[PDB]
């Protein structure tokens, strides 16, 4: 069947994939004992949007729903799916003729069934029309809470619809636990978009000399990331962060833009991924800025590179995530104590939850469509109140077909460590001569996309991690990827 | 005073620019007889933005009319000025502590006036109490048309302004004058946006090659205006068409998203800019893909540098848009003449307005903080109801201090010929077996940036124009040019 390709040596994805996608929600639908027989599954695609009140075009990304059922990369789209017969069927825009002149071509109905691989194509100003002629007991859309954002999920509307039953509570999860699970097909394209992320990763290692500006390597990132890759777009804004900004966690945003002269003796902390055909990466290399870690570095890095392999090492189905994270923590305290910045039972550490203050965001997180995928907190499981851990954005016993990030860091945070300096229950263990030392440290995270095995998990990411092979990437001299 | 800067050799931009702005906006609304004494102008920033429903943050860019009065980078800010004196006061976000950890410093208030060299700074919540301790008159909003987007300005609100006396209907067409008139300062990043954009032009044209993807010459162009240049952002999605994809005025879009490979004999038209610090540009390249014109594509081509050049040395203070319109048609019509695709009167071709069948855009537009800048159809200008006319983007009079687009072309697009060739009082004038031959070519254009100056024009673009020119820059050659 039709692929979706970039062509060069970018992947060819099967529009098999959201085939399989369509059938097993339809197959998770039928087994729900709420679900009438009849029912049709109503969802709206995006639209184009411009900046403000300008006419300026926003570059277009499919809603992330959408996408995952259909694959469609065109604005203005519906799709609707029949739960007893698996039936999908396309609503595209009925063009003007200017389009021809300022647009593109005005494919055929026909070539979009072709294209996608759907049942049937119709007009959107026909969507009324074609539903009420298949006689739906009732309309499925979707509307519920995204658990990272607080967002609520737009529900499908169009001209006519309250002629119709409509149930917006069944879809939402649902479909989410389809997104929890990849399949076979979706997991090859996370394969691709870590192998892409990651060699364009490398190429930032190799490339980055003091007295660049951080923005230089972000902008680096993402051209090998589209020339190469054909990832138009990256899954996230990218973080940059360059001596005390490598503490900040989501630096790189607007009002902190990857604007910082990269200096000798300098930690990076580059967390960068791109996006292809709407599904994410997420990857963090951490590194010296002059290829030469010093002992402060080498020890903090390889506190993170420990935590991060033993994690990987004991995930496998059954385990409880927040389980990984505490696991974490009491390694990251281990090494901490070790270099002298900590002193004490790391035992009466963890119970002062003292690894959050050198942690304090989640282990990890789904990764599939989303950065943050749907589906780490479906009722019935909680977040828990605890430091660090409240940050963790699934508290799900891992299973087969999950894809998560594998992201431990340890920090250097001002406003942490003068909390827990002032509280006597934590300061004990802190020795303020050692800790001075590493105020502007910044810090050090290593973030590693895995898929949960039957046994155990793949490791899907490919970048150099020991200090040695990251000192052996850096001094490379391969002139591989030259722009002008 | 303070600049914006990015390091390296971008643009040191003066704070200075945004306050001389809100200074030009004071003078004219005093001299403005529905402006009364004790009146506050206020403005809403742009806040950040999520994709859809998820936490997956949009990179933020400033709204223009708030960019074009304050220089603010940062999300979630207000605005407002003192008419009477033009006492400016900046309204910034009170973040939560967690921003330290998640997003950086929070920054002092102080920090904030130092950095945009505004009058005062407070926090947003108090916006209220603030302007009612300075007993305004009036606050004035902005609520007004964009002509090229037909959406309506987004008016400020906060709460408690139901408590003022508002008026929304008096700063919107004073500020859009304002910005149709660009100051000195504007000038100087507008003359580094065409720099940066020109040399980035400079390097994609000196890479093509036959094989690649349209978007690996997108991907290349926005890598060095980024790294070289500190643009961040484009100021409008790249137009990286090739062969026929030359005729699709807009073409790159989501739905035609430069995905053709380039072939050999192809012509390439190539329209993109880079953004810095809000300010736009955009530059139009056509050449052919494997570096040699052939004496068709030379042909049309010379047509089109035939008619930019005309109408450069046509314009300056005075002069009706709408006549340079009409005369790049007029020798487009002649040209196409003399190459034998049409053959006849040229006055009864104009009188027919066979000109818009190869030209159905405007000649040209208001450029500046948008790329299709605002003012060009303030009240009492008419758009003029005709082919061609009919899409410009201002029917005004130049007058110095405007920077225009002078964006010429000729396009080959089948449902326009064909609907010559069916109309009678049009068809004669086309010679079929001529004009078979360009059926496919695409098309070319030929955009330059220039600003309208008391004895001209002052071109600002600075690109290889001549077929010479192109084919020495294709095979490597450093500034083998002069610009007009
Ligand atoms: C904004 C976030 C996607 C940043 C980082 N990739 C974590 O997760
Ligand atoms: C989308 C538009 C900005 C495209 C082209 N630069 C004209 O104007
Ligand atoms: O937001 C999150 O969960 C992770 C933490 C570090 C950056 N991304
Ligand atoms: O939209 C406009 O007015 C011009 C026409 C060609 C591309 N940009
Ligand atoms: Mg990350
Ligand atoms: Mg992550
Ligand atoms: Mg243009
Ligand atoms: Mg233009
Ligand atoms: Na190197
Ligand atoms: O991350
Ligand atoms: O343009």
């Amino acid at each position: 069947g039709p692929s979706f390709w970039l062509g060069n040596e970018t992947l060819k994805v099967p529009l098999a994939l959201f085939a399989l996608n369509r059938q097993r929600l339809c197959e998770r639908l039928r087994k729900n004992p709420a679900v009438q027989a009849g029912s049709i599954v109503v969802l709206q695609g995006g639209e184009e949007t411009q900046r403000y009140c300008t006419d300026t075009g926003v570059l277009f990304r499919q809603e992330s729903f959408f996408h995952w059922a259909f694959g469609v990369t065109e604005p203005g789209c519906y799709g609707v799916i029949d739960v007893d017969t698996g039936k999908s069927t396309l609503f595209v825009p009925r063009l003007p003729a200017s389009h021809a002149t300022w647009m593109g071509k005005i494919h055929s109905k026909e070539h979009f069934k072709e294209k996608y691989a759907v049942d049937d194509v119709q007009y959107v100003d026909e969507i009324a029309s074609v539903l009420t002629s298949q006689k739906p007991s009732v309309l499925l859309t979707l509307r519920g809470v995204n658990t990272d954002s607080g967002s609520v999920c737009r529900e499908a509307s169009f001209d006519g619809i309250s002629k119709f039953e409509v149930n917006n509570t069944i879809l939402h999860p649902e479909i989410v636990e389809c997104r929890v699970f990849k399949t076979d097909m979706e997991l090859e394209v996370l394969r691709y978009t870590n192998k892409i992320s990651s060699e364009a990763h490398r190429e930032v290692m190799k490339a980055v000399k003091v007295g660049m500006k951080e923005y230089e390597l972000e902008s680096l990132f993402e051209h090998y990331c589209y020339s190469r890759g054909g990832m138009r777009h990256s899954s996230y804004t990218c973080i940059c962060g360059s001596g005390e900004n490598s503490a900040v966690l989501h630096y790189g945003h607007a009002g902190a833009p990857n604007d910082r002269t990269i200096q000798n003796g300098d930690m990076c902390l580059f967390d960068m991924g791109g996006e292809y055909y709407c599904f994410a990466s997420d990857i963090t290399c951490s590194f010296p800025a002059n290829g030469k870690f010093t002992a402060d570095q080498k020890a903090v890095y390889e506190a993170v590179l420990r935590s991060s392999r033993a994690v990987m090492g004991a995930m496998k189905p059954g385990v409880w995530w927040p389980d990984m994270h505490r696991l974490a923590d009491r390694i990251h305290l281990e090494e901490l104590a070790h270099m002298g910045i900590l002193s004490g039972s790391v035992d009466a550490m963890v119970q002062a939850h003292l690894g959050a203050v050198f942690m304090p965001h989640g282990l990890g997180h789904f990764l599939g469509i989303d950065v943050h995928d749907v589906g780490g907190y479906p009722e019935g499981v909680e977040r828990i109140d605890e430091p660090g851990l409240r940050s963790l954005r699934t508290a799900r016993h891992l299973q087969p077909g999950m894809v998560l990030t594998v992201e431990p860091g340890i920090y250097f945070i001002d406003h942490l460590l003068d909390e827990a300096l002032a509280d006597p229950a934590r300061a004990s263990f802190l020795n303020r001569e050692v800790l001075q030392r590493f105020r502007g440290f910044g810090g050090v995270r290593i973030e590693e996309d895995v898929v949960v095995t039957d046994s155990g998990i793949e490791l899907l990411t490919c970048v150099p991690r020991t200090v040695e092979e990251i000192e052996a990437c850096m001094a490379g001299c391969d002139k591989a990827f030259t722009p002008f």
